[PDB]
């Protein structure tokens, strides 16, 4: 009987490991193709299934990671949403925090990702006329003429400025679709997906 | 791209019948060894993949109702809980309702598991002081010498009575649990639990 319920437990844990990545693959496609409402049900399951998870895998933690990373940029605009137990920390605090995390290469896409994440940290403040919590995830970011020049919109107190036009929010979600779709072809053959495909195209 | 797009849709919805199959037989051995918080944790799951299924086979809606019905009588104690649009519904008047509605046979269990909820959801009123609602509960279902004992053992308003000792909320657990046996040999040959416990096999 205890035989059998440990070994019950270890095929749950198999079958845990091939949902992540199912989960990641589908969650990773609703956010390269714009599907909020897909995004939001599939981060859902996402959810409920890592808190079935115990111990994990350093590839395992690498692809919660993937996730926790996209659910807090769709929330980048999010201010009143609480991802730490620290509430000051903003949704993009909370995505660079876990970019700089990653086990991954710090390739030039990784740089242009963080400090377009760091800028857009400072506009989404601006944007909603939050100087002072604009100046403090400053401080909190920054922890010299790319900082100096943060710092000098934000004591001029414009909602706008052209600069945040340049290095857009825009432009950060298209510099996070072009390493999503790294992440879509190298999750494409996990089991799970790999399995439901071959069914799909018996069927054609 | 439309055509990728579509392949993967279908690719997805085989994915989540099978992901829904595993939830549901993880459910089931959870509810039936008493594992009360994996019991929840897996039940957090298999709500999450169900919002993610839109058409379904009668086979997914006859998984989907036994989750349920588990879930109910799980929280058949827990009075405030509403499962209904309709507030009124008790947590096992709701199990009763699924219970009368899954395509299964009619055989000699499943009239004693209906009865057994008939007994325990007018008790479990009666045993928390709610005399009115016991009567309100019996009006609903009942909807002759059963009938009669149990509305002569409403209007006496005893929060214990001898005939729940006799056809108490074990008994009724002991003889879901005799029908969860049966659904857990049924389901264990489902794709991912089979293929999960094939990968553990091959590591002994
Ligand atoms: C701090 N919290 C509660 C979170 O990170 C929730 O977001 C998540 C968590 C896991 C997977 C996912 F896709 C999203
Ligand atoms: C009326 N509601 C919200 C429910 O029935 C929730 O319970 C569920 C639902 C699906 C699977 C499960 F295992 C449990
Ligand atoms: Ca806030
Ligand atoms: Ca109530």
């Amino acid at each position: 009987e205890e035989e059998d319920a440990g070994l019950v437990a270890e095929a749950e844990a198999v079958a845990a490991g091939w949902m992540l990545d199912f989960l990641c693959l589908s969650l990773c496609r609703a956010f390269r193709d714009g599907r909020s409402e897909d995004f939001r049900r599939t981060r859902n399951s996402a959810e409920a299934i890592i808190h079935g998870l115990s111990s994990l895998t350093a590839c395992q933690l690498r692809t919660i990671y993937i996730c926790q990373f996209l659910t807090r940029i769709a929330a980048g605009k999010t201010l009143d949403a609480q991802f730490e137990n620290d509430e000051r920390i903003t949704p993009l605090e909370s995505a660079l925090m876990i970019w700089g995390s990653i086990e991954k290469e710090h390739d030039k896409l990784h740089e242009e990702i963080q400090n377009l994440i760091k800028i857009q940290a400072i506009a989404v403040c601006m944007e909603n006329g939050n100087f002072k919590e604009a100046e403090e995830v400053f401080e909190r970011i920054f922890g010299m003429p790319f900082k100096s020049k943060l710092l000098m919109i934000i004591s001029q107190k414009d909602t706008f400025h052209s600069f945040f036009q340049h290095f857009s929010y825009n432009h950060m979600m298209e510099k996070i679709k072009s390493y999503v779709n790294y992440v879509l072809s190298e999750k494409s053959s996990t089991f799970l997906m790999k399995a439901a495909a071959k069914v799909v195209e018996s069927k054609r």
